[PDB]
């Protein structure tokens, strides 16, 4: 059995599943580089990794919540 | 047999067949949408459908009591 | 053997048996009613049953006394 | 036995097991989201619930305010 | 022994016998939300609760006057 | 010893007979509503109690006068 | 020495000293409000009493005219 | 000796003891924040209170208003 | 065979087909940006197909609430 | 060869063969309206056709009663 | 051959022709702006006309009514 | 040669001559509003002249009658 | 020659002559409307002739009618 | 021949007239622009172009709901 | 020579006349405002002219319907 | 020299005498009314005066009719 | 001399003495309000003006009708 | 002295002796009225005291008749 | 002397007399912010005396119209 | 002579004439600063008159709309 | 004696009452900076003073919208 | 006892209770930071908790605020 | 066949077009540095093209924006 999943929780997921990988290798280039702050390869990766988290990040939520105010329009409406 | 049918009973009648299916549409719409609450085209329309439900039901009612009371009168000039 | 019948007796008669089953009608469309007050289509049954039920009587009452008041006349020009 | 239901509360009984398990996991996820206010991910999770619950309980509301309106006209056609 | 009960109190009692609970109901719905204004399932359950009940009480009164209003007459036809 | 009693007190006899505790009844229903004129439940029961008053003295008015008009013509032939 | 007082009279006196200090509340309360317009404790208290003391008036005077409506017709039953 | 109370004001006060304190918890919450308006603490817990303040009025001016209504139906079928 | 369908309905199913693909091709959008959240031609193509589903949805609710509503006032002249 | 007809169906024959074709008219527009009953043309046409129907048989009735009242006192001077 | 028209068909017309293409006009612009629900242009035409139809609605329905209502009651000053 | 005529013909006559033009008044008042049951201007034309007609009826009778009832008074005191 | 006029076409006459104009000042306000149905200052000059054309038809009837009810009283007192 | 044109269609044609050349202007500044993003003087010029626009969309619509509303009002009170 | 004008006529003549210019001075203030939208003094001088206008309008219309109401009253008193 | 009057006719005198200008008043407000059916102290006029003309022209001709079957049964005893 | 004044009359004049000034205040507010309709403090005492005026109209025509349908039925004992 | 009182007289007395104050007491109640004709006391006050007059008036005068009646039968049986 | 003033003008001045120098504390407050649109002190207190004004207007025209209302209903009970 | 001039006009103008002369020390502001746009002297006086000039328009154009918007309130209330 | 003081005035003093020397204090802190705009310990207290005063303006305007807008609601309950 | 606690205070207070010593913390690390504002281990843990606090309080505030919002829509459907 | 096309997406078609080959032009640029990130020639040329680039992007998306923004409040006019 899967538990209950809406229409703005398909969006999330959809944000979710189109970038597989990245929480894990967030963790992983951190946990590297916590260990010799000082390579500059890893430098360069960490930073890399936690731009393309920050996109995500904000791409994601704008999003959720623009279909959900285009749906709680349509509802007022019914009155 | 058929039971008794009178002329506000035929009018009634006129109404509900005219308007033939769309109880059962209505019926199909409020489940599908109370199954997934913000999918905006079930909510566009599960909206047309109660708006005609609406005008019907209303409609159907004032013209039975204008024909009832149009009825009423005529009687009265009996005495 | 049959009790006696009069002519405004025989009038009434007709009125309730051209008017066959709507007594019954009207109390299992209450009966239905009683259970669940909100249903829009019990709602309009009841409607029309009770608009039925109100025209045939008052028809019926004013049909016996004119033919009463018809009678009681020729009977004065008795003297 | 079961105690009275109506049709305005069959409405609403529609709405709240179209809708099964959404109080639960809104619950759940205030719970684990006020012991650690930073985790993002626990952050977008909370979002998504909490925009779910909210349109979930206007449409509730709004469709069984407009079949009470549409009741309570029926009615006063039968003076 | 039973008080003397008529026709019209007969019609009264099968509303009040077919809304068996719906005043207790009501009463206990009013008692639960009096402790907590806020919880938005309190909220809806007294307004369904409610509706039910205004709708009710209007039904049963315009039946017993529509009734009264067709007894009225025929009595006025005995002279 | 029982004081004189006729024929027309017969008649009004039997219906204030048949009517029993409907005085009473009537009389109740009134102290109690004015007490707390905005109970709902109070306000039903004296509408149904007031009509069944109304229509027991129409009715009783009606026939008394009716039999007093059948006497009353008997009589004038026996001159 | 006590003016004279009938049957309506008594009726509406009824009324009014089943309601007894309800005029006295109405106006302290709108003493009190009409001092400080704003203070929502006041402005719930002035509606509860405004509310009360509608209900009582409509009822007092239906009941009233009902009750000489329906003496009104014993009496052209004396021809 | 108690002053006079009818059906509308049992409800008010319903909601008036289901909410007991509040009324001394909103005033105490502006009396301790209008002398340090930066404290977060005291504007997290003012802004709490406020909420519940609104809330409640909200829904004891309501829920009064549509009891009036459903009462001043029931009077004007007397006639 | 067509199921039923009304004026609302046709004015809905009018903005429906001049709006053809529009539906599919938000989806198309987000699955493809979805895989890559960083490409700007992606995010400016995912933006205006946003938009453009916005404003018509929007557009098509408030134009068949004004026609329904401009239906829902006519009727009210029939009695 | 024609069956009876006197100066009261003379007059009420007048009356329908001045409004020759109203009957078949109101019917095609009822059935116009009971198969879309959303469509504001077919309303306003629904609306003006029943109108002039209830003018016309209320003044038909009024006419022939006015009559016949007038008949009917002529014949009482006979004796 | 000119089927039936009365006076209140005859008003019905007046309007229906001193509003001679609107119809046209507002399904032209409905069926351009469905095309592209986003020029500023299509916008606002289609907002005028369709103002312009609501208040021709509404306007002759009223009249018609009120013409009506003026008959009706010269009428009932035939008894 | 012209039929025989007495005195009580020539009093209807009298009135049927003092009254000259009422009947095709009427008849064509009439004809006129069986094609347009709606316009007012004939309606109250149509008013005028049927109230006229009625009391010109009632007293040519009542004066014949008079008449004729003062004259066979003194036939009966030739014995 | 003019045709006969008796006292009620007399008092017709006197209040279709003291409104002189009004019934051509309707016509033209409707004529002006009916190609504008958007202007205020024409909204308002037909407000104010259609209301006063209400009065004069409803004032014109109401007192032929009493003229004829006192009239219809005299002449039964030839008997 | 010119097509048919009301008052809030001659308010937004004033508008649209005063306004003369503005839609050219601002279309000719953006294919200025869109050949060469990075001339401080076109973007400049579109810039005021720009808001000029905007503004003058919006007064328009405002102005034409507000007459609308206006007109709306008077109509109401014919009944 | 004047045509004819009743109270009603007057009624919104005073009005007409106590806001003797406004309809010249908000056509003049919209001809200039819509040759340059920008124009702050313009903008504000055209709203406070805007605002006028609907009170005047709105004031007007409910005063005649008043007297309107008041009037027609006392005539159903003739019977 | 005075044409002849009896007893009857100066029973009749005594009426149209002590009621002297009441038919002078009557046509004065008739007159005035006529030319303005709006003004609400013309309207109480009227109604008052119109009054009092119908009970001083019932109790004239009662009497009148009282004394006339007074005298005809002295009459008959002459035999 | 003082022209003829009846008992109805002298109702009537009873209530326009005992209400004094109310006809020119109403006037005056009129005036004062027509020159400057937003004033709020003229906006509140010309509705308290025309609440109390419209008061007054009902009360007066109600008593007068009562008063003499009381004498209308003593005078029909005559006979 | 005392003038000459018959039997009718006798019981004309009666009612007036038995209902001692009504006339003053009615007198006092619409001098108080007239005065401010807004008071609700004062109104209800002056309903149940009209009522009271008309009930009283009714019944003196049915009673009066009724035994006339009585007495001119026994006469005519002199012969 | 003091010109007249009933009830529902006692309301308004009691009102009126309750909050006694508002008015002229309001027109300071403006006149001393017209002066210095940028004073924050000003602000303030011109906000708390327009919030105040505003609220007191509200509810006094609130309650005159419920009292008005509560009046013309006894009234109709006159008949 | 004077062009007319209401409330919210006399409003405006209190706010612009108590702000006498800001309109032309900001046009001779940017008249200046146009000239030489770094001088840090005339940079300064401009940001302080752009600021009052902000501030100015924002409060009268609030100030309008809260007085007209309590002025639409009590009209309502005539109804 | 001192002015009028309502509610929404007695908030804004409690505020301006539990902040009571803050203003003086901003006043003498720009004063003494004015006159070294350098002092490091001068900027420091000015930009603490600066933020006190900022965040009780913000709180204060608040909380008395807050007030009134509760306000607001219940008053219109009143109908 | 525990004084009264509301839906809102309870989410509140589970945000308070899973964020359990960040207040001491907070307060302890300015405490160690003021007393050696050079220590970067004791500026690094000082940065983190103040991160942390800012994101608690701003989470808390939105969460109640959308439950408020929640709610108070709910309510507004009671009429 | 063409996919569909709306007003937005020809703004940002009309900017893509506009700029025709920067995106080759840019991607092109870097594939050149990234084998020679020291060649003066190809760092200048590099920054020439990402400059230009960035500066394109951020003027379309603000253009799609403001006029999205300038639809969306057209169509909020349409209730």
């Amino acid at each position: 059995a899967t538990p209950w999943s809406g229409y703005l929780d398909d969006v999330s997921a959809k944000f979710d599943t189109g970038v597989d990988n990245l929480q894990t290798q967030v963790t992983e280039a951190l946990d590297k580089l916590a260990a010799k702050p000082s390579d500059p390869a890893l430098l360069a990766a960490y930073q890399s990794k936690l731009s393309e988290y920050n996109l995500y990040r904000n791409a994601q939520s704008n999003t959720v919540k623009v279909f959900k105010d285009i749906d709680a329009a349509i509802i007022q409406n019914f009155r």
